[PDB]
């Protein structure tokens, strides 16, 4: 992948609803792809501050940055300089779901990002609208080949102001713009993630979130 | 918990029906609870040879036999001489979904495992039904406290003949029947766990399954 440099700069266009509020972010950051170290600082530009959680915008804002281990084929740098696609529903325990449609190109060196979300049926005074949530707990993605792509399924949990967890689970589909003739696709796998707050200011009109992420098969011991 | 020792052993007793198609099961079984390993041999020994993938019943078959790391507390083993239960809907992908309800006891050093199943709606030209699947990829539970006991989450993918997967999830909760201000109850954490087979024969009418489980925490760096 000699497009994916040793260091990478990525630029993020979003907008969307949740539950019929309207708003518009925008971000910048830059990561090392093959290390699987990001980070991004975000902006709220229209619609702030968020009247609800941002938590649950998080994994809306970037799968060229994963450290792949024991061999493991890498279908999102693969994909460039075309790029991929992705598509996802999160559904949450307590009612809400946010879907969202992504795009991922390279243009002059850097990585764009374009997403659009549609947020609906959050309960009105439940934890994410009325912002009581304290971001992610760890998780692993499981990925494998599909419906013409890799498809990703995944669990997360939400940590809750007084000490509780709202659950959540979401099905991603990735698809690649390169031809798939051009591409080694890997087998079942795991992502090992994590995803950390860095700061906020203004309500979270500003954050910076960080994620690594890992490659890799069932570490047991054989 | 030193009624559990380093070497335990199991009974099971297992009835119930998948599609209306009744069936019971036994097994014994023996493991080393702290070191997270233990094997169990299975027999069906009413409505076999099963009409429909063993696979199902795989998680239905001992919470005791996990190793704990990191410092974390030990729900199951905390819970003995009284011991706990488990109840657990799983909801497969193609539809269909599998209901388990079980008590886990001991009685005369002997840990024991009473099951009742209610498997209902898979497709009847499905790949469960039709018995073409080969076997679960690993996995990692999430556990956390919940109103009565600890709530798990999970997710699991079975591999397919000719390729492919079938996804599926489900929701667990686990209660002590030992009093509460009696217990050291853990924080949110996973189980890294991995299910195999060491023989079967006869269409699935024995089958003899092994299971390595860890508890921990996230093991990424930051």
């Amino acid at each position: 992948s000699e497009l994916i440099k040793e260091n990478m700069h990525m630029k993020l266009y979003m907008e969307g609803t949740v539950n019929n509020h309207h708003f518009k972010c925008t971000s910048e950051g830059e990561g090392k792809p093959y290390e699987g170290t990001q980070t991004m600082k975000i902006k709220v530009v229209e619609g702030g501050p968020l009247p609800f959680a941002f938590d649950i915008l998080a994994t809306s804002f970037s799968k060229t940055f994963i450290n792949h281990t024991q061999g493991i084929p890498d279908f999102f740098k693969q994909s460039f300089p075309e790029g991929f696609t992705w598509e996802r529903i999160t559904t949450y325990e307590d009612g809400g779901v946010l879907t969202a449609t992504q795009d991922t190109s390279l243009q002059n060196g850097c990585i764009i990002y374009n997403v659009k979300i549609n947020g609906v049926n959050f309960p009105s005074n439940g934890s994410v609208m009325q912002k009581k949530t304290l971001g992610w707990e760890a998780n692993t993605e499981m990925l494998y080949p599909a419906d013409g792509g890799l498809r990703g399924h995944s669990q997360m949990a939400l940590k809750l102001v007084g000490g509780g967890y709202l659950h959540c689970s979401f099905k991603t589909t990735y698809r690649s713009k390169k031809p798939a003739k051009n591409l080694k696709m890997p087998g079942f796998h795991f992502v090992d993630h994590r995803l950390e707050r860095i700061k906020e200011a203004d309500k979270e009109t500003y954050v910076e979130q960080h994620e690594m992420a890992v490659a890799k098969y069932c570490d047991l011991p054989s």
